[PDB]
């Protein structure tokens, strides 16, 4: 338990009215701030600014930028998951044409921080 | 029409945007707006497909509007996502203006038409 939080350091966050705080200040309770998201990532509730307040455990709700996953369609192959948007921590299967494969030693893909594990493509290889 | 314009959407971004002229009519494409932007259904990709009436849904990119509170004043606005198109009413405090004697901010495609400020 804590007097203060540190200030929050949010992985592809952006913080409203950034440029008016440093980075080593000690934050007290119950102060609040908002987070947004970079481009191709969002917040827990989908909400373009999500406010955070200091508590004696931390920042509540902890904040955090989830990668977002898409594929219009699979060239050569076929996925339920064609035309949807998935969020990081999603597994998505691709099945393959005769001839074609998605090269992997995983029965799924996964939307990870840096975008799908493996592309979603079938290759002829 | 037997075919759509390549779609213009200000803001907004295509999905394998630098590969594509003429666009068929039955052809989709999906779009996604910038940072601080929105799709009218406010999902991350939109499909849009092109028909005998161009661009289904037609595509868009609506900015959002934000503060979190106003130092020296008070809004029922404080903390709430706006929209494209929404009015917003400022009171300042005692001696206090929203440049100047406005009261009245709305979202624009800028951003706010008057900083959320009292000065």
């Amino acid at each position: 338990e804590a007097t203060f939080c540190d200030f929050p350091k949010i992985n592809h966050g952006i913080l409203y009215d950034e440029e008016k705080y440093k980075p080593f200040s000690q934050v007290p309770t119950g102060e609040v701030f908002y987070y947004s998201c970079e481009y191709n990532f969002v917040s827990p509730s989908k909400s373009f600014w999500t406010r955070i307040t200091c508590t004696e455990e931390g920042w509540s709700p902890t904040p955090k930028c989830l990668r977002l996953c898409f594929f219009p369609f699979v060239e050569n192959g076929h996925s339920e998951s064609s035309g949807q948007t998935h969020l990081e921590g999603d597994t998505v299967q691709i099945i393959c044409n005769t001839g074609y494969r998605l090269q992997n030693n995983e029965n799924n893909i996964s939307c990870v921080e840096r975008g799908w594990s493996t592309p979603p493509k079938c290759r002829s290889t």
